[PDB]
């Protein structure tokens, strides 16, 4: 009895493992992941910076981060509003970080932004153009967060 | 050693479970669902009033209830069209009472309603532009089930 | 009592296995599954028919089956584009079959298809106004799978 339990139930875990990872995809194919993209994902909710990495965070994803153009266009479409990206310069000054760690290898920066504007702007939006600009990470806009391709 | 598979097993039936929940939350934030608010979804489906109890009880849910001007709103953009809401005069004539228990506090009456018109209207339905109209439980409206912020 | 553990790890399965269900019959609901009826998903992806059947087969569905024109208007909503659909004359020039087996019955051709046109077509895409028309299984079109009732 026992043992023979004991190894079915290893095969009841192994299967609903298999079942849950087939739901995860079902899922993330009904979200519009695209084969081997990265996804962006948004409940279309304005918040400030901090909820934004600690929702993303609860997800386990991370603040939507464009590492190229096409998916600068695949963020601006998805959010459709001003949105948060996962960059800041909240460390240095006038140095724009990955929240995920690094510094910038793409960038899409409005003329004459980041501009760390007024009371200072350290966190950054991608505006309805695909454009970037520094904003307060005070400031509420959309939520958007990046599972792996 | 079957103890300690025994201990390897609920560790990896902990971790399934936690696995689970996440994706329960990620759903609910790609279907739209706002930070700490109420979760509505809807099928698009037009179906007596018994039936769409009967769907969201099955989900583990229940009849979409606006308890606030704000949750009418969220309600009105999922459902698009017509749809039953969680609330019924079906004991006292006049008393409208939450499926779910309680006189009912939030309302948003069109003009000239409720009017338990013809042979009688003892359900709810949100209409054009979020105002409500008491209707037939037997008529199909659009199923919208809400689920715990 | 290692007894007591197993039995509660017999529950704990159980409960997941229900749960799991819930969640799954939650995102069929959210994705527009109608009572009794099958349902239709897509990531909006242009592919190959080969790459939509393996991918539509992975997530336990199959490459959309319109079987009568309600089913046929469902997925042309769905897809929004052109979109293969599992019926193709592969085996057999000139006889449509079902992916899933047995000879074609509904269909909604446009005029004058099919046709195997050029070298040939032997995969069928829904495509303006939700007509029909026979094109190569190379082309890509968008993946639409379908789910049983
Ligand atoms: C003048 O500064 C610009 O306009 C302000 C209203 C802010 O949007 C600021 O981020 C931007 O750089
Ligand atoms: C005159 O009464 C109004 O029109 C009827 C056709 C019904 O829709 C009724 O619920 C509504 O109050
Ligand atoms: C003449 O053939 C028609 O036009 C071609 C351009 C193709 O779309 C073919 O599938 C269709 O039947
Ligand atoms: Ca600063
Ligand atoms: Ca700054
Ligand atoms: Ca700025
Ligand atoms: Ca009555
Ligand atoms: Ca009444
Ligand atoms: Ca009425
Ligand atoms: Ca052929
Ligand atoms: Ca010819
Ligand atoms: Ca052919
Ligand atoms: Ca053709
Ligand atoms: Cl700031
Ligand atoms: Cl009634
Ligand atoms: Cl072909």
């Amino acid at each position: 009895a026992i043992e023979v339990k004991l190894a079915n139930m290893e095969a009841e875990i192994n299967t609903l493992k298999s079942k849950l990872e087939l739901t995860n995809k079902l899922h993330a194919f009904s979200m519009g992941k695209k084969s081997g993209k990265k996804f962006f994902v948004t409940n279309h909710e304005r918040m400030p910076f901090s909820k934004v990495k600690a929702l993303c965070s609860e997800l386990r994803g991370t603040v939507a981060i464009p590492r190229n153009a096409e998916e600068n266009k695949a963020i601006q479409e998805v959010a459709k509003t001003s949105a948060f990206l996962g960059i800041t310069d909240e460390v240095t000054e006038g140095q724009f970080m990955y929240v995920t760690g690094g510094r910038l290898t793409y960038s899409n920066w409005k003329k004459d932004e980041p501009n760390d504007h007024g009371s200072g702007e350290d966190c950054v939006t991608i505006v309805d153009n695909g454009l970037w600009n520094d904003i307060s990470c005070q400031a509420s806009h959309t939520a958007v967060c990046e599972f792996p391709a």
